[PDB]
């Protein structure tokens, strides 16, 4: 459980890098 | 905000890798 | 480019959490 | 060591995030 909740934060943060890049690349 | 946004997910996640070496070091 | 090195990173630490998660499946 | 590694990592990319956001002020 605490190792998915991991990933899942991770991947919420990645999703967000992703939309920085977006907008400001 | 999208910044603080994923420092704070980030943080989240770091926070479950710590509470994993809490019970398996 | 700092907003894809930090993208990447993000997206290093996703894989070497799916590597443990794989471990312990 | 594994899981230190992937807390490493997170924090890296904290690094990198803070780095951003202070370029970014």
């Amino acid at each position: 459980s605490k190792l998915e909740e991991l990933r899942r934060k991770l991947q919420e943060a990645e999703h967000k890098a992703r939309e920085l890049q977006e907008k400001w690349g």
